[PDB]
């Protein structure tokens, strides 16, 4: 309904969208470390966790996707989460073993843990 200005209270930032695997290991190589939410569903407690995050990880490269072609490339089987650190190119994949009780402690936790 609003694509303009004065869009309403409520944004401050978003994780990228990487609709395809090459956007993703961009987005990931365009920074240090990075953080990305592979869901099936933006409706699980996931997305709202990570968005959350974003605010308390400005340093780390928010992301999410929902793309089958990428969370296939990342072996995603689970509305898992990848922190790609480019540095030294680690990729730590909180998936369902993380993601089913997922909690915004949780993914700020593991990324403050990897977030080298």
């Amino acid at each position: 309904e609003v694509e303009k200005s004065s869009d309403g209270p409520g944004a401050a930032q978003e994780p990228t969208w990487l609709t395809d695997v090459p956007a993703a290991m961009e987005f990931i190589a365009a920074t240090e470390v990075a953080v990305i939410g592979f869901f099936q569903d933006l409706e699980i407690p996931a997305v709202p966790i990570l968005h959350s995050m974003v605010q308390k990880f400005p340093g780390v490269s928010f992301g999410i996707s929902t793309d089958s072609e990428v969370l296939t490339h990342y072996n995603i089987t689970g509305n898992t989460i990848c922190l790609f650190r480019l540095v030294d190119n680690e990729q730590l994949n909180l998936e369902d073993e993380d993601i089913e009780s997922i909690d915004a402690t949780k993914l700020s936790r593991f990324i403050e843990i990897n977030s080298l």
